[PDB]
């Protein structure tokens, strides 16, 4: 047992990582020579499928030295921020090496910038320390960072004294969180006049070419890493220059690694395009009507939530979700298990069908669940938190509110 | 202008940029046409030398998916974990995607572990603001570091209440330290009962197969990463399990991106035989001993520290500094500016062979400096501080401690 960290990643019947041994598109093969089809995707960077033909070249050829040299800037390095710029505006752009790196820079630049000490949060920003939980819920933790679980009358409590706030850093879920949600956010932040960060580490580049949020937030800063890179380990921020004046203190070793500015101007020149993110909702809804209508044929209380560009399956109960996903295993469908599902750009017929096959047998092997209660809130609550790491929107009061915050912390 | 950070790297006369389009081993090309000899080498991350070959096909097979997937486990992790495990010591490992990530990331897990507050730091430790300095000398910054700038006077005054000290953390120069300096350090952590992280980000594993500190400093928690996958994007920890088990709660989208475990898995093997360390330290002192004499046949003053491994130039003012640095700039020999110089493995007798005819004609354009006045100690003080944000070691008092550090801040 020589690792130190616990990586996210597949995990068997014995939570041990399950062992890839190769990938292409939509396929992987593990160490037993099983084939999987790949929702996962790790956790949804990769949007085009493995092994995209287009971008291994483009690493392959930087790797020999003939596409620039990590000793010096380089024309891929115009070529990122200005395709960054393009897509997701702002005036200034920098790169990083993980969403965490770029999120932590992010708002530790608005701190300084506006000379304010809170950062008030929702959602996951990384692994850094800064987010860990503060003692006391809806207290600042030792970082100055108060979580508010997306819920809004919080945040307005929170927001009583806006010259104690730094901004509000936001990772958005389009799958629990209404488009009116994020309207009413931008409203409260704006009236308080404080910074709005939107986090689109993970939801960035993916339901557009663009920003998720850029007209429902239009965000002072953002962060996107997931959608730029095919899986390669770069992150980017952007927005006004005043606010992210701090990051001119940033410079990093290995900042022109050929290899990584050659994958993300390649898959950077095909998300502009806007087809894999289209490709990916299609392929996505087609395999959703296809499995909410095998769940409901086989009378199995499983709810989806969500749509193509991910989607998440709400079962009643933890035995059924757990029996969900080993079914879904036994059938070679690979599920990030409780969390949302990224197909991606490779998922084309011949995939699609056979994940429909499989996820019927899936249906099949669930059974013994058929009938069962159907879905209720306290289990919506409950999966939705274990994707956004606080509240899916829906009605409530103070006491419900505090009620599900001392259920699901 | 779109760019919020400010990166190190190769700048002309007018502080923008260099644009290089290919390497080679130790040679690069301009965006000009103009061909450089490489002394930077992506300040020392290219150990084996741009575009190596063995990497390089490395690289290319894992970006086409054969060697396993970003989505989860490969058997390349345990190859990874288990040669750095092998080369530097400790019971565990973890993988971080900077030096700046990773240090930040051990000496938080080792404060949690002991549960105090003070970080006592010399070095540098990356771009983080944890790093920023304090208000005054002595004083602890906003993150509870304070820096003894590698002066032991200034760390005995520091360790006489240790219980507030949570770990000495220091960053390596040998050039400028002696072994018993280190030796020294080692004896005051032990008997103050201080935990010592070596942070070897750039010294690990160009000195020798492991730590250069390994004998010297016994540390309990190391960090490398310039050593260790030739220019790509991975740094590590590692050490006792007990000080790093917080490092538990790390994770990372891209932590089992294929083609950086396939340059790492490249590299680290080749590091392991020793053969790239000696190559560049013999390549590095036959260059030394022709500059050396060089600069000595044109009466021009200027020392050099440091030897084959890491050597820095020590001009006797700074107007000759500047002008040494244009200078190599005509000859096309591209030196880290003011800092260490790092030759790598592809410095073969063809290169140092033109390197040597290129530093003459450096030595014969710096005429107007001939007969200069000697190196003075204010001029290696200075020098030194630019490599190593401290003090070299040379005999002190208190007092000139205290005017050296008024100066050099
Ligand atoms: C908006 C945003 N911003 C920044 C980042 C950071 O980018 P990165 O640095 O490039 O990875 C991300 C990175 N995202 C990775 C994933 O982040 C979350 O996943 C988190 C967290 O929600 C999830 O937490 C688990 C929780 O849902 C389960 N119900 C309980 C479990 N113990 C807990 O585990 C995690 O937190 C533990 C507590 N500290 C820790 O001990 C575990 O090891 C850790 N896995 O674990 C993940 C990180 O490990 C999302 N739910 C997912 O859709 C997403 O793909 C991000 O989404
Ligand atoms: C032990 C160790 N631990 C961790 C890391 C972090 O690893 P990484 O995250 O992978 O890069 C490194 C990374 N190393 C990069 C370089 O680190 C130093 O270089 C630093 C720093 O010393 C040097 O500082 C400059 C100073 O030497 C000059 N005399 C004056 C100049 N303004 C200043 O510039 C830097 O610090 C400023 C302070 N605010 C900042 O404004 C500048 O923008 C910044 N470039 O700049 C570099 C970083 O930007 C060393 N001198 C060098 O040998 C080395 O190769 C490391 O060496």
């Amino acid at each position: 047992s020589l690792l130190a960290e616990f990586p996210t990643c597949p995990r068997d019947e014995k939570d041990r990582p399950r062992v890839f041994t190769a990938a292409s598109g939509a396929w992987l093969t593990d160490e037993s020579g099983f084939r999987w089809i790949d929702f996962d995707n790790a956790r949804g960077s990769i949007l085009l499928g493995h092994g995209d033909p287009v971008v291994a070249e483009a690493v392959a050829r930087a790797a020999t030295g003939a596409d620039g040299t990590a000793t010096g800037w380089s024309r891929r390095v115009d070529a990122v921020l200005e395709r960054l710029h393009a897509l997701c505006g702002g005036e200034v752009v920098g790169l990083f090496r993980s969403g965490t790196a770029a999120v932590r820079a992010a708002v530790l630049a608005v701190r300084e910038a506006t000379g304010r000490p809170l950062l008030l949060s929702a959602g996951y920003h990384g692994y850094d320390p800064m987010w860990y939980p503060s003692e006391a819920p809806l207290e600042p933790n030792a970082d100055g960072v108060v979580d508010f679980f997306f819920d809004l009358g919080l945040l307005r409590e929170l927001l009583r004294a806006p010259e104690r706030v730094a901004a509000v850093v936001v990772s958005p879920d389009h799958m629990h969180l209404s488009p009116g949600w994020y309207r009413e956010l931008r409203r409260l932040c704006s009236a308080a006049g404080v910074v709005l960060v939107a986090d689109e580490v993970k939801v960035g580049l993916r339901y557009a070419p663009g920003l998720s949020t850029a007209e429902l937030l239009a965000p002072d800063v953002w962060v996107v890493a997931k959608g730029m890179a095919n899986g390669h380990a770069v992150s980017a921020v952007g927005g006004s220059r005043r606010l992210l004046k701090p990051l001119k203190e940033v410079s990093f070793t290995s900042f022109f690694e050929p290899t990584i500015l050659a994958a993300a101007d390649a898959a950077l020149a095909r998300v502009a395009t806007g087809e894999p993110q289209r490709a990916v909702r299609e392929a996505g809804d087609r395999f959703l009507r296809h499995a909410r209508k095998a769940l409901d044929d086989a009378s199995l209380p499983v709810e989806i939530a969500g749509d193509g560009t991910f989607f998440q399956f709400v079962p009643a109960t933890e035995e059924l979700e757990e029996a969900l996903y080993g079914a879904a295993n036994a059938e070679g469908l690979l599920f990030y298990a409780g969390d949302n599902q990224g197909v991606s750009a490779a998922f084309d017929e011949a995939v699609l069908g056979e994940a429909e096959r499989r996820f019927a047998r899936v249906c099949e092997r669930l059974a013994p669940y058929a009938g069962g209660e159907p879905v209720g809130d306290a289990a919506r609550y409950r999966v939705a938190w274990n994707v956004m790491d606080g509240l899916r929107q829906a009605p409530r009061d103070r006491e419900e509110t505090t009620g599900l915050l001392a259920r699901l912390l």
